[PDB]
């Protein structure tokens, strides 16, 4: 998933003719949720690897 | 206009996104018109001309 949501999407998938535009549902909100997401996994991986480096 | 008139076009004029697929209405009888109205004309030009040779 990267680290943003584009509100722009850029489709050239059967049936669609040539190349069309579509439009995304808030796409800030869900970039918030990713960057929010990602923050948390690696306070996890890092809180892990403290423990497994005092075992 | 050439010698046909084709049944589809592609047209990226503002404010169309990108490229897009139009189609035309009887093209069939559009490029019959044509190129009677072309043989009409040639004929017309070939009179003239042996006209204008004779004189």
């Amino acid at each position: 998933y990267g680290f943003s949501v584009p509100g722009l999407y850029e489709c050239n998938r059967y049936p669609c003719i040539k190349e069309v535009e579509c439009y995304v549902s808030r796409p800030t909100e869900k970039t918030v949720f990713l960057v929010f997401m990602f923050a948390v996994s690696g306070i996890c991986v890092v809180l892990n690897l403290a423990e497994l480096n005092h075992l």
